[PDB]
């Protein structure tokens, strides 16, 4: 054996890059793929291409265009420059509209600088943008903007944008603007954070800054006042400069109004029908209101009969939040993913006039998501193939005959692709199946008309040839029967693996509620380096609390976080140790966020199975985390509700047992998700008891700690600790 | 040998304690020494004792009495309970006045809770206290308080108390109240921090606290607006309840009014004469105003003729601040320590009517301080004995015949005591000479009448016997001739030291301007453990910038901090290495505060002499430290004045060279002196360049990091790092 190993340098410097083919379906037959800084239009059926915009077009722009947005009409394009990131999704940027017919930059009534969000109408060239927490609408790109809201304020009234809590948990986005299917109406949400308490952390900026800046973010910790959401809808077609626009408010269902409620999701059904999903602060009761517009009163009305209530007594409602409904063209019938009586999520045909729901799919698998609803077929990704919870394959079901279900990707390349994803065209005429593993990522375009594979867009052939030279580690995904239940685990076995020889084992852990750490995706990460060079088996286990395996396993840790999942990881290590190739004296664990919470808990468990551990940005007490996430799985922190578990599930409590393990606590000073407070309290507890541990603070670094320099430094420091603890060279 | 060694446990658990005899001279013949929780009165001449207050007296108090204050009359006592510390000197506490004649606790008009400062009149039982930044005076302990100021405000107007900058630099205390010699007048200072910018750091309090508290302290960084000081004097004898008291303001000399000025010190001369020392922001010009009270106008007047101006073109005026004048009983003549033309500080007889000053002492030594001015003799401590800059001995000079100077402690116990300190009685009839080394601390009481040693109060005999069993390390203080100048150094040689054998060397460093690290004091510190058990020579060197050696050496680093002192420490290590008993391959350096700045600078020097280093609470850029300290030595951070050196003296700049040394950066999150910001910037710089280093943040810990738990953990972690770097067992 005389080949190079995957070194940390290769990982940090991204020497081996996984080519990807990302396209934008502008039509049912054409998509826009950016090549050599040139936007190109590709006919899906023929396969030919044409230059939509030459790089020279914006070479004289004078600014670096971060991203572009083609108007549905295709007569205009948005240019994003001066991109400034805020949180995971939130950002501010300047925008310049470019005419694609006159080949000229719009210079009059330009979108203002620091625009928080900008969106084209679903059809046409209307532009709605949020500036200074305020919503403006430009009916024509070259015409003056029309201001809709006037109550926008910073860290108080968010109009059209989402506050930290909603952006990171409820909507998973920074956009609260929902255009009507033809762009007649614009649905928006007004979040009020007047009462939500502020988390205050210090920012040191650059060396030039003399006095540090304090950053205050409206952040509702478990039990703290949550934000108030108010939904609104405005007729954009009636927008006038003479008078302000009028926004009709759709009130929440009375059940939600009794107490704190959340607007989980907003989905347009027809040009005059909208579906609002509300969920009470106690996330075990959710009502969907199919509201329609009444022409006579010009006001949207929600029929109590059409309302659909989904309650869960076993645990929380939804994997992370109520799913999205896929209405039919008529809009009087919709398909949604609901949990079956057995406890496995499946598609359920729904009619707006019948509260009864008819499940169209059933089994011990789980419908991961609905991709497209054509008048004849509904396409969904599922983990049914080979009963593998970590597999994703495309399936289509005849709407008229539900019994006729056909797999579309299961038997394409079974050896190389088992985790598939899909992006259909405007009318689902053509779809791009993208496989992420277990082999190299493969991107292929197919035609729904005859389910025929038109061509292969990307095959990662060059990377494959380069990876032949390096001694890449192998990945093993199997299951261990615990309490007569199959719990799957993945193991990145080192190259030239010998079962007889005993190798050190690092248990990468997350164990988040409804999370999967054992899948079939090819990933070039730090574990690849650890297994290839340091020869460390990197393993991950999905125990009670893991998702894609049913409500029973997912809702097992309900109202008891830091209990079953922590125990399962320790039991996993014991099973892994007795397999025969694991050095019992050298077993470690590492995790990020919830993984850090579990990593700390297992190290302080006093089990004696683990020797050392690295907790990065770890959660210490659940009363320091946001309300939406914590209250969903731990309930309210009140003396009459799980207050005991809230206090019994703190890492600080197990500090005395940390004296038997080596601990590395890494955290970013400017973390908005898991505040540095949580890491700080862990350190204080260990210092008080006298536990000796290593720590590393990264100044002005967020939860991701992904700044090139910090990313390299964090993994370099972690590599040193793991090697030192494992007594490796 | 079988003798045990001084272990870290002995140091952390204070196994060997140095007994001390601290007394309070209530009279010229009697002092109060607390024994077994009983205040006892001891006649100095006879040596007999009597119980002033039995422990039972305050056993039923119900609170823990932190400290006591006997009224000069002795008819009343103050009891301090509920002690809450703020900064180094600032604190808040509740006080209960106790009658020492009626043996009863005063229950009416009690001193309010959270009293910031309380002081008895110099003679009598008057009480002046500052509550809520406001000054109140109780003429009688059992009578209602009289409020003097009414403009007090938190973090804005400090009346009678010193702001952070003045408390930690100018006055080195939290008291701005100065009682007149017979208590007729009360001199006070009003500090205004309305413009001084606030340093904001986060406090994580306890595990219960859900949201961290942001602590904002008025702190003037180099160049930032400094606080405004206004002096005032009030006649307490005329205090009435019917009308408010009137405070006469003594304005600063015109020279100081031209720009920012500081009130360095306030010293009362007679019952009607006060001496104010003012210093401009540019600390190289100071004027002392001897102001007297004019009965006719009832206003204090400062004669321009009586003003004494001291300017220094070589460097800053004063060791750290203008010295304190010692006026004669008449008050028309005073003695002060001024630097001579040669550049060595010496006592200088002064007359209020003659601007000329006559030096009464001269030589290549330095008068450390004036202790007592009797009508016939002036007592001062100096480093003249054996030309040792680190020695302190008591001397007395006949005022009539200055040639007649007599040493009082030089030849008492030359082998055991060379560093002496003294506390005279009310009329200097008796004085307690306390020696801190080089042998065990020895406390003795003497009589000035015939300079006779009455008796020995404490001899640390028990500690001496216990220290016989342990293998205590030895201390060597010598000098290395650099550039034809004697630079002294101390070395804590390990037990059973063999010059032939090569031992590892750790250079404890501070190198602060006007600082001494090589002295003759016996200290049981971490170095004792390192030398006794780990067998590491701990050495300290006093190079350019050191004090007690003359203005030339002290003012050498003027307007150039981080230059000569850093180079000298590296040169010291080179000289130490070629001595013959130092392992060149294993030399390290550690420091706190300025020591941390030097430690970082020498590690990033690129010299290659040092292998590893530990910087605790280190200063990174001088533009982050307070103004009074930085501007005194580095000038103003302005483009026209030393702005370059300010940017050329940053640790972050030498980050690339840290790649050759092991670095441990320890800092407390809640540091008010060296803000964490300085450590944070160092870390960010190393992270950016890619320098691998270890770090450790101590949550809710101040500059001292002296909380029992943290103190033990910091030295434990530091011990591990030093041993690991020195490849020690
Ligand atoms: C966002 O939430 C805050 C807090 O609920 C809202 O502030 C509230 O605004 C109402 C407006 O009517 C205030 O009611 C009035 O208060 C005044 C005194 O301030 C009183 O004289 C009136 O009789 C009436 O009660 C309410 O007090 C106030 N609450 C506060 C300040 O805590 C705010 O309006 C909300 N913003 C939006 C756009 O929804
Ligand atoms: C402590 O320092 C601050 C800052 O110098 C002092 O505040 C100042 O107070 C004076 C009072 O006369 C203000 O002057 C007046 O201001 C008002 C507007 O606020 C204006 O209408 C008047 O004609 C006059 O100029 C001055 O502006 C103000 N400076 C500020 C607020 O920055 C404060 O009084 C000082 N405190 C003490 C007790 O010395
Ligand atoms: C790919 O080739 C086809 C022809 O085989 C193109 O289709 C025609 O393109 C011409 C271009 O001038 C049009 O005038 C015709 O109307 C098109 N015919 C149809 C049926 O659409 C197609 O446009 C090409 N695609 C690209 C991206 O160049
Ligand atoms: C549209 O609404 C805005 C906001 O209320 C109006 O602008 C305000 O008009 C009032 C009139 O008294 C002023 O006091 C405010 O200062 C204005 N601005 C704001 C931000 O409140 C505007 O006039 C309305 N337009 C029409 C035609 O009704
Ligand atoms: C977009 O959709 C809206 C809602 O259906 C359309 O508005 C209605 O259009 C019909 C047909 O012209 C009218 O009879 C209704 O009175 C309209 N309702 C309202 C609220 O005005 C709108 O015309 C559609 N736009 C386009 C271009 O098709
Ligand atoms: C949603 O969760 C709450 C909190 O667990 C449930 O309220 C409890 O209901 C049970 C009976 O089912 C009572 O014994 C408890 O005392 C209630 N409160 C608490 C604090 O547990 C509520 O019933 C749940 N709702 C649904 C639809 O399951
Ligand atoms: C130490 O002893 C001396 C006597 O040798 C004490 O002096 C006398 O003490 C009595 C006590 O009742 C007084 O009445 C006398 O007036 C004292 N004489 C003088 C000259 O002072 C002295 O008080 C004793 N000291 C202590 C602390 O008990
Ligand atoms: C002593 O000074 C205080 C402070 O100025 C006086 O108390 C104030 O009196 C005014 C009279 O109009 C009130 O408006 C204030 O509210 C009072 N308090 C404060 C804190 O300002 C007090 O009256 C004065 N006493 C005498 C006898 O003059
Ligand atoms: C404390 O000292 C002050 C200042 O010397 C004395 O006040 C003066 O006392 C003399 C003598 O009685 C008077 O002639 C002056 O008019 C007083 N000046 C003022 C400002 O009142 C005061 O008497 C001394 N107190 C005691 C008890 O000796
Ligand atoms: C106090 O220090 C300041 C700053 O160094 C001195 O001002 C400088 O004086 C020199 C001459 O001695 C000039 O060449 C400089 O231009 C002055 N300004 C600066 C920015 O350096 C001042 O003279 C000193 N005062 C005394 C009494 O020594
Ligand atoms: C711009 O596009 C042309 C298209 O032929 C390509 O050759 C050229 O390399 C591109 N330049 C950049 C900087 O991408
Ligand atoms: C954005 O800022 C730049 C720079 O000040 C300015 O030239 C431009 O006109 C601004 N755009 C808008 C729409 O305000
Ligand atoms: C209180 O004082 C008496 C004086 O004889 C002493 O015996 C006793 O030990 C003291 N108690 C404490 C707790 O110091
Ligand atoms: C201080 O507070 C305690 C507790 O409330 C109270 O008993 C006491 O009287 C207070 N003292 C004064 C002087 O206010």
């Amino acid at each position: 054996d005389s080949r190079k190993t995957y070194t940390l340098t290769d990982y940090l410097k991204n020497t081996y890059r996984l080519k990807l083919y990302s396209l934008r379906w502008i039509s049912d037959h054409e998509y826009l793929y950016k090549q050599e800084n040139n936007i190109l239009v590709f006919n899906a059926e023929y396969g030919n291409s044409s230059v939509f915009l030459e790089n020279s077009t914006f070479d004289e722009f004078g600014h670096s265009i971060n991203d572009y947005s083609i108007s549905p009409d295709g007569q205009f394009i948005l240019l994003e420059y001066n991109y400034v990131k805020q949180w995971r999704h939130s950002y501010t940027a300047s925008y310049d509209i470019y005419d694609l017919n006159k080949r000229q930059l719009i210079t009059e009534e330009r979108i203002p600088n620091n625009t928080q969000w900008v969106t084209w109408s679903p059809v046409g060239h209307k532009l709605a943008y949020v500036w200074n927490n305020d919503i403006y609408v430009k009916i024509e790109p070259n015409l003056p903007s029309y201001r809709i809201t006037w109550t926008g304020k910073e860290d108080i009234i968010y109009n059209g944008i989402t506050d930290w809590v909603y952006e990171e948990e409820v909507f998973s986005a920074y956009s609260a603007l929902w255009w009507s299917p033809n762009g007649t109406f614009l649905a928006y949400a007004q979040f009020n954070d007047t009462e939500v308490p502020l988390i205050e952390y210090s920012f040191y900026s650059d060396e030039s800054l003399q006095y540090p800046k304090t950053v205050r973010v409206p952040y509702p910790k478990a039990g703290a006042v949550n934000p108030t959401v108010k939904f609104f809808v405005v007729n954009t077609d009636s927008l006038s400069s003479v008078t302000n626009a009028t926004s009709i408010q759709i009130t929440a269902p009375a059940s939600m109004l009794i107490g704190d409620h959340y607007l989980c999701d907003v989905t347009w059904a027809t040009q005059e029908r909208i579906s609002l999903q509300w969920l009470r602060r106690i996330q075990n009761y959710s009502v969907m209101d199919i509201c329609d517009y009444d022409e006579s009163s010009g006001r949207w009305n929600c029929l109590v009969a059409r309302q659909h209530i989904e309650m869960s007594t076993t645990g929380w409602v939804g994997r992370f939040r109520p799913s999205e409904p896929h209405f039919t063209l008529d809009g009087n019938s919709f398909y949604k993913i609901i949990s079956n009586e057995e406890g496995y999520r499946h598609i359920c045909y729904f009619q707006i006039d019948k509260k009864d729901c008819t499940f169209i799919t059933k089994g011990t698998w789980e419908v991961i998501g609905i991709e497209a609803l054509t008048s004849d077929y509904l396409y969904y990704i599922s983990n049914e193939y080979k009963g593998m919870p970590g597999g994703r394959n495309l399936y289509k079901i005849q709407l008229s005959d539900y019994t006729k279900v056909t797999c579309l990707s299961c038997e394409l390349n079974p050896e190389r692709c088992q985790y598939y994803s899909v992006s259909f065209s405007k009318e689902a005429k053509y779809y791009q199946l993208r496989c992420s593993g277990p082999g190299l990522p493969l991107y292929t375009l197919h035609s729904s008309v005859n389910d025929k594979g038109l061509r292969v867009l990307e095959d990662n052939s060059a990377l494959d040839k380069m990876l032949q030279n390096v001694q890449m580690p192998s990945k093993k995904l199997d299951f261990i029967i615990l309490n007569e239940t199959k719990f799957w685990y993945q193991m990145i076995l080192p190259p030239h693996f010998d079962k007889s020889k005993k190798y050190p084992l690092l248990l990468d852990v997350y164990a988040g509620p409804c999370s999967q750490k054992a899948d079939t995706v090819f990933r070039l990460n730090w574990a690849t380096y650890l297994a290839s060079t340091e020869n460390i088996i990197v393993a991950s286990f999905d125990g009670r609390g893991s998702g894609y395996q049913g409500d029973k396993i997912m809702h097992a840790i309900n109202r008891r976080l830091g209990t079953f999942e922590v125990e399962d990881q320790i039991e996993a290590a014991r099973q892994f140790s007795k397999m025969g190739f694991v050095d019992n004296k050298r077993i470690a664990i590492w995790g990020w966020s919830y993984g850090g919470y579990v990593t700390s808990m297992v190290l302080g468990s006093g089990s004696g199975v683990f020797k050392c551990g690295i907790a990065v940005a770890p959660v210490s007490r659940w009363e320091y985390y946001d309300s939406v996430y914590t209250e969903r799985y731990m309930g309210l922190p009140t003396p009459e509700d799980n207050l005991d578990h809230y206090r019994n599930s703190t890492v600080m409590s197990r500090a005395e047992n940390f004296k038997q393990v080596e601990y590395l606590l890494i955290h970013g000073t400017a973390d908005d998700n898991v505040h540095f407070q949580q890491s700080a309290q862990i350190s204080k507890a260990l210092v008080d008891v006298g536990v000796d541990f290593q720590a590393m603070w990264y100044t002005d670094e967020d939860h991701g700690i992904a700044s090139s320099t910090a990313h390299q430094h964090i993994y370099t420091h972690m590599s040193h600790f793991i090697k030192q603890c494992f007594s490796l060279p």
